[PDB]
């Protein structure tokens, strides 16, 4: 009778775990997650970069960062407007790094990797046409978070 | 007479430097360091991840991190029980990084790189069988430090 | 008359932008910047590493770091004396990392990558002959900053 309940409750807990796993899978699917690929989500709210970082962190994802043409288009389609990307040149001007670390392996600048020569535009936004431009991290742009494949 | 002592004391200092260098070499050998390879050491104490990091840092090493099968086995043999590895997904859930930076180049997960979907298991322990599993950084596991080749 | 001034002032602002762009280009040229390559600059002042980092950061550059023989020689020629490089082993003894992150891809040590075994020499200086040696970050050496290609 003692271990009986513990057994029923343990199995009970397992069924809840299974239900939640499905809920998460279906949610991701509904959010447009492509099989075996990272996906992007937005609440369409515009805010300063620091807030975007905090929000994506709270959701256990990270600020969206395109690493190839496919992802650049995907983020573009989700944002629908100017949105911050997870890259900055806050530390070394003209040398953008992912917020999670490292030099860019892919980019889509309007021209070349931008050195602002002192004006302080250290964040990056992707515009309606998919191109990237440096901008002030204090400006308010659309928050787009990414989640793992 | 003036430079005479300075000369004798300087040479004296050099002999001590040489003795200590040998002491360090012999110690490493006794600790199981393989020729030209990094080595792992433990005091068999179990503690939270933050404490393991602080301790390995104090010893001027770092938390053990396997980068290939050989090292995974080596750490396993030294720990003899569950031990923390120098990798976490504290920052980006499901995307483990070395505490010293960078994405994993080698792993030995029970299944796939674990996304805890919110339960907060952001550290990693290697178990008796060599497999890796995410776990709470607050849990107490064996402290294993690594030193350079 | 209303938009007339705004137009003249906007164009006015554009001419100033163009003038400043040329000033910056000519300055870089005069500072010895080679076509399409990063360049190094110094004020010949000797100071602790923390101050060098702060100063290069204020100039929106970063502490000089040679990534190949060419750059090693270039920095050497600019410094003319012992100077700090943008690399340290403050975190993991014997494993030097760029201050901007990552393991070394090029080095020119007097011998091998130095493990100080506890004496705390965690910074790096390039000497008159181009060779590298670990040294105390508290010592005062020549400040050399680098700017992007
Ligand atoms: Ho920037
Ligand atoms: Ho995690
Ligand atoms: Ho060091």
């Amino acid at each position: 009778a003692i271990e009986v309940k513990l057994a029923n409750m343990e199995a009970e807990i397992n069924t809840l775990k299974s239900k939640l796993e499905l809920t998460n899978k279906l949610h991701a699917f509904s959010m447009g997650k492509k099989s075996g690929k990272k996906f992007f989500v937005t609440n369409h709210e515009r805010m300063p970069f620091s807030k975007v970082k905090a929000l994506c962190s709270e959701l256990r994802g990270t600020v969206a960062i395109p690493r190839n043409a496919e992802e650049n288009k995907a983020i573009q389609e989700v944002a629908k407007t100017s949105a911050f990307l997870g890259i900055t040149d806050e530390v070394t001007e003209g040398q953008f790094m992912y917020v999670t670390g490292g030099r860019l392996t892919y980019s889509n600048w309007k021209k070349d990797e931008p050195n602002d020569h002192g004006s302080g535009e250290d964040c990056v936004t992707i515009v309606d046409n998919g191109l990237w431009n440096d901008i002030s991290c204090q400006a308010s742009h659309t928050a787009v978070c990414e989640f793992p494949a």
